[PDB]
């Protein structure tokens, strides 16, 4: 499913992630925004082999399994396919994982490059919240 702004932002809000770690809800709208253009059915190969899925595009590597990335830890426990459901749920669970890691955010390479440090609130504006 391909999301809306304003409703990606409501299914977020809802499910917790607003302020999540310190993080507001601008800059989960703009991390899925460029990392997968609101696209839940998002994939995309890395050089190392591994992929990543979904909205939030979450890599095989770490945290999920797909059964073609050896060494693959599956730190969320999820079939990486779970991750490109209309539902959000499993994606906002990873990241809520991810973001408490250490590195917060910057695990999100487009986070990092495109989101921090601007005026992210531009993404929820508009919205009924
Ligand atoms: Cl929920
Ligand atoms: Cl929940
Ligand atoms: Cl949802
Ligand atoms: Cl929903
Ligand atoms: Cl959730
Ligand atoms: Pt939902
Ligand atoms: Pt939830």
């Amino acid at each position: 499913k391909v999301f809306g702004r304003c409703e990606l932002a409501a299914a977020m809000k809802r499910h917790g992630l607003d302020n999540y770690r310190g993080y507001s809800l601008g800059n989960w709208v703009c991390a899925a925004k460029f990392e997968s253009n609101f696209n839940t059915q998002a994939t995309n190969r890395n050089t190392d082999g591994s992929t990543d899925y979904g909205i939030l595009q979450i890599n095989s590597r770490w945290w999920c399994n797909d059964g073609r990335t050896p060494g693959s830890r599956n730190l969320c426990n999820i079939p990486c396919s779970a991750l490109l459901s209309s539902d959000i749920t499993a994606s906002v669970n990873c990241a809520k994982k991810i973001v408490s890691d250490g590195n917060g955010m910057n695990a999100w390479v487009a986070w990092r490059n495109r989101c921090k440090g601007t005026d992210v609130q531009a993404w929820i504006r508009g919205c009924r919240l």
